[PDB]
């Protein structure tokens, strides 16, 4: 529990799903963003519930979540600010930078936060480059881990609603709401072709229900430009139809190890 009293609130961040988020500071020092959860927007007695767990998982390509204030209203969660804020409008703003060893080193910082989840059998259910972060050096880090098991809105947490991820999800999630370590592999994948192809949106132009349809039928997601055949092979592998024959994060980490080994 951080005391509210501790926090300086200094410039407003957008918001998310669950409302307003703010940057600001603990104790004058320490860089923070709050997020003020809105009334009727999270199940915050399951929240606050296995808060706990959520706290102790630590690790440095995670977006610490430092604590909570849940003696007043709203609640407060507080994180580890990132200046370059989220993955996705990063990779759009940055486009025509980025070297391929940079594209890969992404990618890595990923799988290892992921590999310390999945050893830590904890899901993050939610992964794509819009809940990534990147740091002023350029570091990205997973971020809001577990946080849609708390979120109450139907239009999110129906696989049929307007806001649930259905082009970071696997045939068994959409068709049985299935989520295991390997749902959170398959929208590894997608998330490394989002890193390759530099921001684009996946099944661009095709619906949400198209897209159901689509992956249910065997297809999926072209190799980006700028990735090369080993790469495409890792994201691809991540795509299996069964759950089972998808790669675990720790085999990801070192395929991806290797492909920078051989470079
Ligand atoms: C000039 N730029 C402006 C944007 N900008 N942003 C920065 N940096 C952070 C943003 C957020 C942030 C802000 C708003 C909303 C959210 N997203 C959420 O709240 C949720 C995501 C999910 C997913 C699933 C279930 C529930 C939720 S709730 C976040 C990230 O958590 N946070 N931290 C940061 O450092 C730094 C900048 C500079």
């Amino acid at each position: 529990e951080i005391d509210p009293k501790d926090l300086t609130f200094l410039k407003e961040l957008g918001t998310g799903q669950f409302g307003v988020v703010k940057y600001g500071k603990w104790r004058g020092q320490y860089d923070v963003a709050i997020k003020m959860i809105k009334e009727g927007s999270m199940s915050e007695d399951e929240f606050i519930e296995e808060a706990k767990v959520m706290m102790n998982l630590s690790h440095e390509k995670l977006v610490q979540l430092y604590g909570v204030c849940t003696k007043q209203r709203p609640i407060f969660i507080i994180t580890e600010y990132m200046a370059n804020g989220c993955l996705l409008n990063y990779l759009r703003e940055m486009r025509h930078r980025f070297q391929t060893q940079q594209l890969l080193e992404m990618c890595k910082d990923v799988c290892e936060a992921m590999e310390y989840l999945e050893s830590k059998q904890f899901l993050h259910r939610d992964l794509a480059a819009r809940n990534c972060l990147v740091n002023d050096q350029g570091v990205v880090k997973v971020s809001d881990f577990g946080l849609s098991r708390y979120v109450l809105d139907d239009e999110y947490t129906s696989s049929v609603g307007s806001k649930f991820p259905v082009r970071w999800s696997p045939p068994e999630v959409l068709m049985y709401s299935k989520f295991s370590s390997k749902s959170d592999i398959w929208a590894f994948g997608v998330l490394m072709w989002e890193i390759y192809s530099l921001g684009k949106m996946p099944y661009e132009r095709f619906t949400n229900s198209e897209t159901a349809e689509h992956i249910a039928q065997g297809l999926r997601l072209y190799r980006p430009h700028l990735a090369s055949e080993k790469v495409y092979t890792i994201m691809y592998s991540c795509w299996h139809e069964k759950a089972d024959e998808r790669p675990t994060f720790k085999i990801l980490l070192s395929n991806i190890l290797d492909v920078m080994d051989e470079n």
